């Protein structure tokens, strides 16, 4: 009214208090209109490209907050390059076949597979698939994730099972495909086999034995009086024992008598006495391993021969130096048990029930007869020592269930074969974080041969068929028909035909004269479905190529996508399908726990997206080293909210005290401004050059903390503070405001460009208030290209000191205010005695010190008395009063005051500025 004369901020279009859940959704609502997603790649359409293949997320149920993590990185990348000279395209996927989706039907839904057809099952599988992907990708975008969402891919689409069987056929004419008996995973929750990627380590309490078998024929070595001693974990195994294993050259083996005598390894005496307890005991001699070769042993239980045998797998860190040996439920029992040829028993079926092969323990689970075992080895008086060990057990990754090695017929890929390749791919990688290529390197070189049939129905089955002579049938035709019969009808044709339905027209081969064929019942690895993407998705799909230049996911997929990514396209290219790598760990709690509801920690995405937001998590992201484990908790993501709102002040301000400007032609030149206005100038370009680098870096952690300290402290506090008081008092086409303001709008140009990639929701909510909308939107237009400025180090080291002397003053005036006597910046008069290293940058400033340091006046004298007021490391300051009149407008304290008669209660610059127009009102 009276006491006001506006000269306030006019855009408060831009609100202060951020209601970004229920603001966002109708932001997102217009980006869906205007198909943002094909205006960016339509722009970008002869630049080069840059392909970030998206790995298929499961469809096993709806998005965790890791889900998130991954998706919101990739879109920092491909909105970084869209805007950076380089085409992005990110088509979403989702891998729909396996067992996490017959685990969630069967746990959730309580179906059961084995109360419906196969068909039947299977099209329940795709029914719940479908709801799955599309209720992920609905939470996706109300994420702010943007992508070819309309046209994803997904591994029940019968063009990618086709080009899996193409992958799977390259391979088998290679010869890297072969089936094979022998031990691998098997999950008898689940009756199928398994691999690495597909089990889960957790701590098992198992019973551990030392058992003695009986010597029959010690080949002139021996009496019938020693017993060997072995050690097992495994009591469920000793019935399919076929021989005992101990080393022949590097261990020497002992005969200790405890009232009978035992063989033993000589290294293991002292720790095989204190384990059966052992009172007192006496050694007769030593032998050589290999001197052991061929001794003929007895099977505790049933007395049936057991060969010793000789192998470089058992060791001295074992409980003792002979090992029991069973080539039907070990991977190193198979090989030794093949070199000598062992007979290979397996006495436990496909559910972990004991078959005929074990007589007395017939129908049993493979865990509850480990009591009855121990018991009738304890009547034979074979059993020394009983104890318990709990000791990390693979487990099914779905059922969390026990598994076993059972020696079976499985499909195969023969890593060996091309293992050397392999490594050479992975050494041709580039690895974000850099242990990533030491992680899968050993995991090649050490890897066996991946088991690749599972014995269940949702999936794609193995394309392999069968003669009379029951040879297998794989060959070029035949790949090539399956494939096209499966993109026309999908997989699900296999499962409703005969063999003969699924050849070619006139296929005959030489080991059936009948013409009597049939198929493979087995279906792939999931694992294969997701390795198969690269042929699929980067070399079918005409907006994509191979290999792609980056493979974001977690730290888990190292065994997974990673890995089998690299397997099968490295067999049919002999090249890695990506060329480079960036991991990311785990989503944890603020205490570093696993986010589980057991634990009640959860954050759900949902739970987020609504009660704060979605540019809020988009923070948290930058805000995390995601390379390594990340935590979560709803205090931290209030702290980065509270970030948030720092961000937002300044972006109000920065749109408010600018909104009487136009920057058409009313442009300040570079010589023109003030040199306060060159320093931020600089640090405005630096901020770009920092910000640009560090996308290409992915270092995200450090754009959160730049933006941060850009605007808490070094925009809003210092710069933002200064033009708080001075922009708007004076004439709106004053060099001095005018210039301020072509930094605010060059600062609000550049930093809306820059954010665009963390921060849409408010990056297009921002560039709405834009005095020049060229592009509709921010993700429309490049990144900013930084400029360099002429005599930009000298002025970084000037004004670097004048802002380290202005926060000294500042803490001069904050010492008043604990006095709290002026109670006021502006009103103080100030009275300096500097240092002559800061009297001579006073000297150098050239503009109003009084403005800058927001004080009514200044004055500079060597009287060096401290009093008691205060002396900074570099001036003597002296906060006083200055008793002039203050003026009703600018409220500074000046004499001046009075001189003008229209105007008595305002000051000469006030007065100045009512009275005179520049051209209007
Ligand atoms: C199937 C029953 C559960 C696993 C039960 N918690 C249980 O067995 N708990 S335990 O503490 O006995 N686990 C010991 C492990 O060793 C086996 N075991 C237990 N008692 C004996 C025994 N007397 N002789 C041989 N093996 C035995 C169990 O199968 C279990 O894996
Ligand atoms: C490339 C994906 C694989 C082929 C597989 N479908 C898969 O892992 N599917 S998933 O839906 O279970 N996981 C997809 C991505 O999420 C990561 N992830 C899973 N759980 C978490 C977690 N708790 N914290 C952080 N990231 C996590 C996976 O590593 C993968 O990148
Ligand atoms: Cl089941
Ligand atoms: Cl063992
Ligand atoms: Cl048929
Ligand atoms: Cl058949
Ligand atoms: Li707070
Ligand atoms: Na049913
Ligand atoms: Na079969
Ligand atoms: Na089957
Ligand atoms: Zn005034």
């Amino acid at each position: 009214m009276e006491y006001k004369d506006t000269l306030l901020m006019p855009k408060t279009e831009f609100p202060m208090r951020g209601n970004l859940p229920n603001r966002e959704p109708k932001m997102q609502e217009q980006w869906a209109e205007m198909n943002i997603y094909e205006k960016v790649q339509k722009r970008t359409e002869g630049r080069p490209l840059f392909v970030l293949h998206d790995g298929p997320p499961y469809a096993n149920g709806d998005i965790h907050m890791g889900h998130a993590l991954n998706k919101i990185l990739k879109d920092f990348i491909v909105r970084y390059k869209s805007m950076s000279g380089f085409c992005a395209p990110y088509v979403p996927g989702w891998d729909t076949h396996g067992l996490p989706i017959e685990t969630a039907l069967t746990k959730n839904k309580k179906v059961n597979r084995k109360e419906m057809t196969v068909a039947e099952f299977r099209k329940l599988c795709e029914q719940y698939a479908w709801e799955q992907v599309n209720g992920q990708r609905e939470q996706f975008k109300r994420l702010g994730v943007r992508g070819d969402w309309d046209n994803p891919y997904v591994t029940l689409q019968p063009q990618y099972e086709a080009q899996q069987i193409k992958v799977f056929g390259d391979m088998a004419k290679k010869g890297y495909i072969y089936k094979g008996l022998k031990p691998v995973y098997w999950s008898p929750s689940s009756e199928s086999a398994l691999a690495e990627a597909e089990i889960e380590y957790y701590d098992k309490r198992s019973a551990s034995i030392y058992v003695a078998f009986n010597v029959k024929d010690g080949k002139g070595v021996l009496e019938q009086d020693e017993k060997f001693i072995i050690w097992t974990t495994t009591p469920w195994t000793m019935p399919a024992n076929q021989g005992i294993a101990v080393n022949p050259e590097l261990q020497y083996s002992v005969v200790e008598a405890d009232g009978a005598k035992y063989v033993v390894a000589t290294e293991l005496i002292e720790t095989v006495a204190k384990e059966i307890e052992w009172a007192d005991y006496k050694t007769l001699r030593t032998v050589k391993g290999s001197e052991l070769e061929r001794v003929v042993a007895e099977h505790p239980i049933y007395k049936r021969d057991s060969l010793v045998v000789l192998g470089d797998h058992v060791t001295t860190d074992a409980g003792t130096g002979c090992v029991h040996t069973a080539p039907g439920h070990g991977e190193d029992d198979f090989i030794v048990g093949q070199k000598y040829g062992l007979e290979v028993l397996c006495p436990v079926d496909s559910k972990g029930h004991m078959t005929n092969e074990a007589p007395g323990f017939e129908g049993l689970f493979y865990d509850k007869a480990n009591k009855p075992i121990t018991d009738k080895l304890e009547e034979e008086g074979a059993l020394l020592k009983l104890s318990f060990i709990t000791h990390s057990y693979p487990h099914d990754w779905r059922t969390k269930k026990p598994t076993i090695f059972r020696a079976t017929a499985q499909w195969f890929a023969s890593i060996k074969d091309f293992r050397e390749d392999l490594l050479k791919a992975v050494e041709k990688t580039k690895w974000v974080p850099t242990w990533g290529e030491t992680r899968l390197y050993n995991m090649v070189r050490d890897r066996g041969d991946w088991c690749i049939s599972r014995q269940r129905a949702w999936g794609v089955p193995i394309p392999v068929f069968y003669a009379e002579n029951e040879e297998p049938i794989i060959t070029d035709e035949t790949i090539e028909h399956v494939s096209n019969l499966f993109r026309e009808h999908g997989s699900n044709v296999w499962f409703e035909r005969e063999a003969k339905d699924l050849l070619p027209e006139g296929f005959t081969h030489e080991g059936s004269p009948n013409g009597r064929f049939t198929k493979e019942t087995d279906i792939m690895d999931v694992w294969f479905d997701s390795g198969s993407s690269h042929q699929a998705v980067l070399e079918e799909r005409e907006d994509l190529q191979r290999p792609a230049d980056l493979y974001l996911e977690g730290s888990d997929q190292y065994r997974g996508w990673f890995n089998s990514s690299l397997s099968t396209s490295v067999a049919v290219t002999g090249e890695a399908p990506y060329k480079g790598v960036l991991s990311h760990g785990f989503a944890l709690d603020g205490e570093g726990r696993k986010m589980s509801k057991s634990l009640g920690n959860v954050v759900i995405p949902e739970k987020v997206m609504k009660q704060l937001g979605a540019d809020i998590l988009r923070l948290w992201v930058a805000s995390v080293d995601y390379q390594a484990d990340v935590r979560v908790s709803d205090n931290i993501l209030k702290q980065v909210a509270e970030v948030y709102r720092k961000i937002r002040n300044t972006f109000r301000f920065l749109l408010g005290n600018l909104a009487d400007f136009n920057p058409t032609t009313d442009a300040v030149a570079v010589e023109d401004l003030r040199e306060v206005d060159r320093y931020m100038l600089v640090k405005l370009n630096k901020l770009i050059d920092k910000v640009k680098k560090s996308y290409d870096s992915y270092e995200f952690s450090s754009i959160y903390h730049a933006v941060h300290n850009f605007c808490t402290i070094d925009m809003s506090s210092f710069y933002l503070d200064f033009a708080k008081d001075v922009l708007y008092i004076e004439a709106e086409n004053n060099v001095e405001r005018r210039s301020i303001q072509t930094v605010l709008y060059e600062t609000l140009l550049s930093l809306t460009k820059l954010v665009s990639p963390i921060l849409s929701h408010t990056a297009d909510e921002v560039w709405v208030h834009i005095p020049n909308v060229t592009e509709e939107s921010v993700q429309l237009v490049d990144m900013p290209e930084v400029q360099e400025i002429e005599g930009a180090d000298q002025l970084v080291e000037k004004w670097d000191a004048f802002m380290e002397l202005r926060d000294e003053v500042l803490k001069a005036l904050e010492q008043a205010r604990n006095e709290k006597v002026i109670g006021k910046s502006l009103e103080a008069k100030l009275t300096l005695y500097p240092t002559a290293d800061t009297k001579e940058l006073l000297a150098s400033i050239s503009e109003n010190v009084g403005q800058l340091f927001i004080v009514s006046d200044l004055e500079v004298a060597e009287g060096e008395a401290p009093a008691e007021a205060q002396k900074f490391s570099y001036a003597s300051i002296v906060v006083s009063k200055a008793e002039g009149e203050k003026c009703e407008r600018c409220w500074v304290v000046s004499p001046t005051v009075g001189e003008d008669q229209d105007h008595p209660t305002l000051c000469t610059r006030c007065a100045d500025v009512v009275k005179n127009h520049y051209v209007q009102q």
